[PDB]
């Protein structure tokens, strides 16, 4: 069923929902709703789908799709689409410490952006996850519209039954 590689990324696998909030000097701050699907199909990757939407009135907000592939044990590319007309993938490691896994990534590691020709300019994304037991963590730092990286987002997710 599961590939061999995938094995100590197999606590990901299933349906994760929460809140997390955002910010960026260009913008005003905001919060928003996260629902998240990590799946496979028998290969060295996990699917990924994420979903957000205003805690305010549930309207869409960012949502994202792709693959988490490992690279040989240790080792992950973010392969993601997003519908603001960019393209990412990030590099980067993990380390299993119990029931904490904890996944750094960048887009600056050789990794990737693309831009489609009506997109915002973004030139690079970080990353950090922390799957504890339950609970999914994360940051996403964004280099982007004139400023220098710094924290987009960050939230937290639970477990579904
Ligand atoms: C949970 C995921 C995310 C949420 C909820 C979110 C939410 C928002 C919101 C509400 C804004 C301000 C309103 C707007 O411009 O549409 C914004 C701006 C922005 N976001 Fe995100 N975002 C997310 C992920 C991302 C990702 C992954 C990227 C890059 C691929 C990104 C890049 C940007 C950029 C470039 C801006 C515009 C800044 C400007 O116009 O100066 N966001 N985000
Ligand atoms: C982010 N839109």
């Amino acid at each position: 069923d599961l590939a061999p590689a995938l094995q100590a990324l197999s606590p990901l696998l299933g349906s994760w929902a929460g809140r997390g909030a955002g910010k960026y000097p260009t913008i005003r701050p905001f919060e928003y709703l996260e629902e998240v699907v990590f799946a496979h199909v028998g290969k060295p990757f996990l699917t990924y789908t994420q979903q957000t939407r205003a805690v305010a009135d549930g309207k869409p907000l960012h949502s994202e799709t792709g693959y988490l592939r490992v690279c040989r044990p240790g080792c992950v590319e973010l392969v993601l689409a997003h519908p603001s007309g960019i393209t990412e993938i990030e590099v980067g490691t993990y380390s299993v410490t119990g029931d904490v896994i904890e996944l750094e990534l960048s887009t600056r590691a050789d990794g990737s952006i693309g831009l489609a020709p009506t997109a915002k300019e973004v030139t690079a994304l970080d990353r950090s996850y922390r799957i504890d037991g339950d609970e999914l963590s994360y940051s996403l730092q964004m280099r982007a519209v004139g400023q220098p990286l710094q924290d987009h987002l960050a939230a937290v997710l639970h477990r579904q039954r």
